[PDB]
């Protein structure tokens, strides 16, 4: 699909020339297998965009462990890491595995992402995860909150949006996760209460949602990704990623919007 990829590119090099900085997109159309393409595969730091990933990982470690989901994890005050608002909130009672998975995805929480991050063997072993679905990209490499330092040119904490918007649509829409997890980690990233203007300001106000945000704020670096449902059709999937060279450079959640409609628009 090199045809929709040219139709966007105009269009795409003026919003980052608006932004002053480089902008990421990929998106696919599961109904035609139509594509479009925007520096997709140059690498982008993933910020708080991991813990989505981190959640489907919590989930394929649950189908060979019953009951993971269930585990009760208690934690002291030390754990608490700034932007925790679910986990300090049980700071004297405790969560459980998918509690704590929950509020990574849908309140972003750091504490509840690094509780879960040492579940799976840290930084690594989430690694190791996305390695095991087929995707090569992905690296984390740091915790909360040093993955979040996006510094140019340093792949550490890194994907592409087309590897991002590869690996999502296999853990919403293929066989990465067993049905019955696939539909939790969809039903997660439904319900993220982050997102309201980013991708989810793009779309018809009748489509449903799932999507995971992330702001590293320096270098103007921001994203979205999200699995989009239009109604009565087949759903899109879709990867926006920003960053900017200098350090103060700020992040722009409109320029995410305006870039995630024309990748709609290229795809139709
Ligand atoms: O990515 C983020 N948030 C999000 N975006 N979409 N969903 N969640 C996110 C948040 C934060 C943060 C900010 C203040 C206090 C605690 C954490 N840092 C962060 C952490 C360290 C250094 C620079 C930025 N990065």
């Amino acid at each position: 699909s090199h045809m929709l990829t040219n139709l966007v590119a105009e269009p795409f090099a003026k919003l980052e020339q608006d932004f002053g900085g480089s902008i990421g997109v990929y998106a696919m159309d599961t109904g035609s297998g139509a594509t479009v393409s925007y520096r997709a595969e140059e690498r982008f730091p993933l910020c708080s965009s991991f813990k989505g990933f981190l959640a489907a990982a919590v989930l394929a470690r649950s189908q060979q462990q019953a009951g993971l989901l269930d585990t009760p994890i208690r934690y002291g005050k030390n754990a608490l890491v700034p932007w925790s608002p679910i986990s300090e909130k049980y700071l004297t009672t405790g969560m459980t595995v998918a509690e704590l998975s929950a509020a990574a995805v849908q309140y972003s929480d750091n504490a509840a992402a690094n509780l879960l991050l040492k579940e799976l063997g840290g930084p690594a072993g989430l690694t190791a995860f996305m390695r095991s679905i087929g995707d090569t990209t992905f690296r984390l490499d740091r915790w909360e909150l040093e993955l979040n330092s996006a510094i140019p040119g340093d792949a550490r904490d890194t994907s592409s949006p087309r590897a991002v918007t590869e690996s999502l649509q296999k853990l919403t829409l293929g066989s990465a996760l067993a049905a019955p997890q696939r539909q939790q980690f969809v039903d997660w990233l439904k319900g993220n209460t982050t997102g309201n203007h980013r991708i989810r300001a793009a779309v018809p106000a009748d489509w449903a949602v799932g999507d995971k945000t992330g702001t590293c704020g320096v270098y103007g670096t921001a994203n979205d990704y999200a699995v989009v449902w239009p109604t009565g059709r087949a759903p899109i999937v879709l990867a926006v990623y920003t960053r900017a060279p200098n350090k103060d450079d700020k992040h722009s959640e409109a320029v995410i919007a305006a870039a995630a409609r024309l990748a709609l628009e290229g795809l139709g």
